[PDB]
């Protein structure tokens, strides 16, 4: 029961796209002035050019009738992790006003407490994460308690069993992941969510539950300018220095008071301090200021430096902002040597390197609680074969994979076959952990990788 929408019924639909292209790969709402609100999953981490909003999206074969607006800023909520983990939800910052256009109301917490089962509710969006035409379908409200029984399999109960009240959930296609869902709430069409996660029977969506992030949302839209994510990708261990510009878009005077800034982990060698601060004080409207550090890393680890601006203007107290890096070594000659069968572009090992001993590349003697970690940087889409062969007495010495930061393929102790990794996506990165397990007593745990190839199709 998905019915194609009418223009000008929901004028505040957005579409989120990779910049001047017409894909659409999320979706979106607009909150006014310069700001469009989505899910953090959507944007997290990622450079704000490369992406375009179209207000106003309908008919993607017609996207000319939506007006197309550069992105400038991303803001990500502070506690984001995962999609499933809930806080997802993010504002983006556009580079311009758009044209006068009507903005969603956004659900406060007397709105959200009218929700009650079944009450009705309504999701748009072109069923991305399909649909060149927007659709509306109506769907019901799932109490929380309810939600989180729900899931027939470990993956899904345990997601929703995990689920929190900054989220909330209704019965299953049809909206785009960071597109919105609306409630009537007779004080008039609410924005009450964004889609999260989650037609199977029984697998509920999981919404944003925006009632709690009001004054998170609020804070955003005050016109405070600046890079909060930036991704260094993979970096050498050693010392450093990053500038960070502040802008006030708004009309209002915006306050900063006391800044921390650090490395975040258990390392006493990693550092970083504040080496430059022009923005204490009163920030103006249309006015700038910076914050430069000098940061040292010296541990091998993905982590990121954490800046912290108090601000009394702010209801959440304080501005967040971060340099996210992945801390690690080139592989030398020999290992590059060994992978050159592999089309890729850079090899990076961390301080218990996977080093080639024989046929294979085998994990360094390592400490329990710690982990040996490879990492192909950079491979074209296809996949990746190996063969592994684990040996430890030790069960919780475990081989883990990731591609592209999610993880794919987990291998216990004691066990040799061959694997293959799907690497969909145009460019790829394949993460080896071999970790050998806090309690683990076995100091001759490892593991080994041979027979590794890239075939670039997918079958046979």
């Amino acid at each position: 029961g998905g019915e194609q929408a009418t223009a000008g019924e929901w004028p505040y639909m957005v579409a989120l796209t990779a910049r001047n292209s017409s894909h659409v790969f999320c979706g979106g709402s607009y909150l006014g002035g310069r700001y469009v609100l989505t899910a953090a999953h959507c944007v997290d981490k990622e450079d704000p050019a490369k992406g375009d909003v179209l207000l106003g999206a309908f008919d993607m074969n017609d996207v000319n009738t939506a007006e197309r607006i550069h992105v400038r800023q991303i803001y990500v909520h502070n506690s984001y992790i995962t999609a499933s983990m809930g806080n997802d939800i993010a504002v983006l910052e556009l580079e311009r006003d758009p044209l006068p256009r009507r903005s969603v109301q956004i659900s406060d917490s007397s709105d959200f407490n009218e929700l009650t089962k079944d009450s009705p509710m309504t999701v748009i969006g072109f069923g991305n994460r399909p649909a060149t035409i927007l659709h509306q379908v109506q769907v019901p409200f799932v109490p929380l308690p309810e939600c989180k029984t729900k899931g027939s399999d470990q993956d899904a109960k345990n997601n929703y069993s995990q689920l929190t009240n900054n989220a909330f959930c209704a019965g299953s296609c049809s909206g785009d992941a960071g597109g919105p869902i609306f409630f009537d709430s007779n004080n008039g069409r609410k924005q009450m969510g964004v889609v999260s996660w989650g037609g199977r029977a029984n697998s509920p969506g999981v919404y944003t539950n925006l009632s709690v992030f009001n004054d998170w949302l609020d804070d955003q839209q005050l016109g405070l300018s600046y890079r909060q994510k930036r991704d260094l990708g993979v970096v050498r261990p050693g010392s450093y220095t990053h500038n960070l510009t502040f802008t006030n878009n708004g009309n209002a005077d915006i306050n900063l008071g006391n800044t921390f800034v650090f490395v975040v982990g258990i390392s006493r060698t990693d550092a970083a301090a504040i080496v430059n601060n022009s923005c204490t004080g009163v920030l103006a409207s249309g006015a700038s200021c910076d914050v430069e550090f000098s940061y040292n890393i010296t541990e091998h680890k993905q982590s990121y430096v954490k800046l912290i601006i108090g601000s009394s203007t702010y209801k959440t107290g304080a501005v967040h902002a971060y340099l996210y890096f992945d801390a690690l070594d080139a592989a030398p000659s020999e290992t590059v040597s060994f992978l050159a069968n592999l089309p890729v572009h850079n090899t990076h090992v961390n301080d218990h390197p996977w080093t080639v001993v024989g046929n294979g590349l085998q994990t360094s003697a390592l400490p329990a609680g710690e982990e040996s970690v490879i990492l192909l940087e950079n491979l074209p889409q296809g996949r990746l074969k190996f063969h592994y062969k684990l040996s430890s007495s030790e069960v919780l010495d475990q081989l883990f994979v990731y591609v592209n930061d999610k993880f794919k393929g987990k291998y216990f102790n004691n066990t040799e076959n061959l694997a293959t990794l799907d690497m969909y996506g145009t460019n790829n990165k394949v993460r080896f952990v071999y970790r050998r397990h806090s309690g683990s007593t076995d100091d001759q745990s490892r593991a080994i990788l041979s027979q590794i190839s890239y075939d670039p199709k997918f079958f046979d």
